[PDB]
Order: C-alpha cells, then structure tokens, then sequence
C-alpha cells in the first residue's frame, strides 16, 4: 500500500521540496503507458511521465540498447569520441532540416538551451536574449533569465540584457487591427519597443514552436516565419526550443518542419532522450566554423557520452521505423475528436489546442466570459488521479487552468479511449 509509514517518513525528513505537491502514491513500476502504485493499481499516464517518454515506459528496445552499453562502453574523457555519439550526431544532421548541420550531445534541455544562448552569444558579439512571456526554458541561469511563466521573483536580478515580448494567442488575444486579433501587428508593435530599448545588443530570440508550460500555445500561422524575419534584419539568431515538441510529439519529426521556417539553432532533450537525461543543439555548418573559430566552448561531464548517445540513436531508430510521427497524428485527432466531443457537453471547456500528440484543456467558469474557473481545474485533476488517469494543469494569471496532455506515442487506440472516458468521468464529478 501507498502508506507506508517509513517511506513517507523518509520523504519528509529528507527531500528538499521542488515545486508543487508529492502526489500521494508510491509508484513501484512503469510498462507502456502506465505506472503502477504499490497497490499495483495501473494508472494511464496522460504526460508521458515529465513529457518526455515518447516511446512509453521501459520499452524493451530501450532496454535492450541500455543494458548493452552500459556493459560495454558507458562514460568517456570528452575528447575521446565513439560510434554511438558519431552516428546520434550525423543523424541528428539528417533529420533535421537543411542548414543544420552539426550536434552537441548534452543532458538537459535548460543545458541544451545554456549552450545555444552561449553560442549566439559569441558568434554575434552580442548578448541581449528575447523570449516570449509565457515561456518556459529550464531552471539554469541563462535558461531561467529567458523563462518568464514562471519563477522569476525572489532570487535576484536575471542575466543582464532579458527581454519579453507577449506570445500569439489566438483564444485569448489582445492587439487588435480592424475589429480583428493581428498577432503579426502585435508583433511588429513588441519588436519596436525591444528595439528601443535594446542597447544594440540583440544576440538571439529562443522560442517553443507551441509553448507548453506557458498553456500549450502555438504559434498560428505565418508568425515563426515573420519572427524570423525580425531575426534576420537585426543580425539576431532564432533558436528554436523544441524540449517538447521534437522527435514526433507534434506529427511532424520537429515542430519547425510544419512551418517550413529553419532556426539556427536547434534544442532538442525531454523527447530524445525519452525518460532519460540526453539533451543536443544542432546549428548550421557556418555557425559552427565561427563559433569554434571565436573559441567556443561548452564542456561537460557528460557531452558526447556514448550510453545516452547510443539511448539517444535508438529512440529515434524506433521513431522512424514504428512511424511514430504518423501515429502522432492519428492517436492524436483521436483524442482531439474525444475532447471535443467533452466540450460539446461540458460548458467548462472553454478550449481545445495544440497539435499531434501536445493537447491543451483550457477550463473556465464562463465560455463567453473566457473567465479562468478557480479551483475547477484543480477538482477535475484530483478525480483523474482518484479514477487512474495522471494529469497536469497548468495556471497562468489571465487564463484559466490548463491541462496539458500528452501520452506515449505509442498510446494505443483504447488507452486513448480509457483515457477519454476516464476524463469525462472525472469532469462529472467535479461539477
Ligand atoms: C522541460 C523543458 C525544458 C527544461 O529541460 P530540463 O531537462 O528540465 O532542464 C526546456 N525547454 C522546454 C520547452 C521544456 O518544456
Ligand atoms: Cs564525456
Ligand atoms: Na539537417
């Protein structure tokens, strides 16, 4: 049982508390799409743990690719260089799009982040970083300096020269240009007060291509495109954060593949590594030459450590070849279909976005009021848990809860469904 009294002795007297609340279970396993609690009760994982596990829990080809290195070739000095971190480079090159080129292998997605800040930084002589205002990019320094949904306050001033400008959003939007939302005005309008009061230092703009922290909110059409022109015409570097969105969670390999647009560079962790600690930056061939010839340098423990490489190499072999892209899709307008279909009976969902496998319930009090429903949110998840459904709200001021969703890629057609009924149930009994 989930109350054993040592355990949870244990976890009070000795874990530093991180955000948020323990949930009140002690899960023992994991397989596909579920945890089991030491009750042995499954519960359908609807964020694919911390929005990462792509390919579900434990899959056997992960386990299988693990136990080989870990036997044979695990940890290396950083300037010995290996096959498994070879090839993750070189296919890292050929599934992204032209003009990225060349990979840094890390471990975290705030490091990956980190290491593409530094680079612009040092390839423009610049340093001033924009991000949007409901962003979410890590917990380190840079990466923190850059993420404004969250943890701002109380821990001194950010890095020098950070800058916000407010995302697209379509189901809440606030510029208007002839009785309508110009997201492409309203971005023209934010450029010009940077512009202003940058000190002509604009290094780089990191963005997620649908921000996920933030409230799954995706850029509509045209903006990355028009947010890389205002890039390019200020010497700025587009760094293209997709910790969430890469390897298939959105339908497409990388979310920047739908628009068409090609960042500098690319950030890639939570879905590579896939529940494991593998993190990358891929940038251009051009953009590599001049950072190396400026000296960059971004040593770590772990870069280019041939066990999360050759982790990191399988997920995507497994990708590609299970079509777990397309199964994105599919599973994806499948659960899409079934939310709608909830907010045809439930006046509290006042919005379903996102794209793929990345889904967001916004809830509200009022759908003509767009007003957030305060507590509602937090009922409906509670009586998830209760019926065997692991979910995330969101909240942000100004909106209402959101819940991200998120399962394996490899959710099946009935998972999908149990976790459709599952969640109806629980908005029954939360009203
Ligand atoms: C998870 C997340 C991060 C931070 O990755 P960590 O491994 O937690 O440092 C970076 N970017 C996005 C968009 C994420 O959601
Ligand atoms: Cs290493
Ligand atoms: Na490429």
């Amino acid at each position: 049982l989930n109350d054993d009294a040592t355990f949870w002795r244990n976890a009070r007297h000795h874990l530093v508390r991180y955000g948020g609340t323990f949930e009140p279970m002690i899960i023992e396993r994991a397989k596909g799409s579920f945890v089991y609690d030491a009750d042995g009760r499954a519960i359908l994982d609807f964020t694919s743990g911390q929005m990462s596990a792509v390919l579900g829990h434990c899959h056997p080809e992960i386990v299988s690719v693990i136990g080989e290195y870990a036997g044979k070739l695990d940890h290396l000095f950083s300037e010995m260089l290996s096959r498994p971190v070879v090839d993750l480079a070189t296919r890292l090159a050929n599934i992204t799009p032209p003009g990225l080129d060349r990979a840094l292998l890390l471990s975290t997605g705030a490091e990956s982040n980190e290491a593409a800040i530094r680079m612009a930084k040092l390839v423009t002589g610049k340093y001033e970083i924009v991000g949007f205002a409901q962003s979410w990019h890590g917990m380190t320094g840079a990466a923190a300096s850059a993420t404004y949904s969250a943890g701002r306050k109380g821990v001194g001033p950010a890095a020098v020269g950070s800058f916000a400008i407010p995302a697209p959003f379509t189901y809440r939007p606030r510029f208007e240009r002839n009785g309508a939302y110009d997201y492409l005005a309203e971005l023209d309008y934010a450029f010009d007060l940077i512009d202003r009061q940058s000190s002509g230092n604009l290094a780089a703009f990191i963005a997620e291509p649908i921000l996920s922290s933030g409230g799954i909110i995706e850029l509509p059409d045209g903006y990355m495109a028009a947010l890389k022109r205002k890039c390019e015409a200020r010497g700025m570097l587009l760094i293209l954060d997709e910790a969430q969105t890469g390897v298939g969670r959105t339908g497409t390999m990388f979310a920047c593949q739908r628009d068409g647009v090609t960042p500098d560079i690319l950030t890639l962790s939570k879905t590579l590594g896939a529940g494991l600690p593998l993190a990358a930056i891929v940038t251009s061939a051009a953009i590599e030459e001049r950072a190396h010839e400026l000296g960059y340098l971004f040593y770590t423990t772990h870069v280019s450590d041939p066990l999360p490489a050759a982790v990191g190499l399988r997920v995507l072999d497994v990708v590609q070849r299970d079509g777990l892209v397309a199964r994105a899709n599919v599973m994806g307008d499948r659960l899409r279909r079934g939310l709608l279909d909830l907010m045809e009976r439930f006046d509290c969902i006042g919005d379903v976005r996102g794209r793929g496998l990345l889904l967001g319930v916004e809830i509200v009090k009022d759908r003509r009021t767009k007003e957030p429903a305060d507590g509602l949110g937090a009922k409906i998840t509670r009586e998830c848990m209760n019926l065997g459904l692991s979910m995330n709200i969101v909240q942000l001021p100004g909106m209402g809860g959101v819940f991200r969703i998120a399962p394996p890629l490899t959710v099946s057609e009935d998972e999908i469904d149990l976790g459709l009924s599952l969640l109806g149930q629980a908005i029954e009994r939360a009203l």
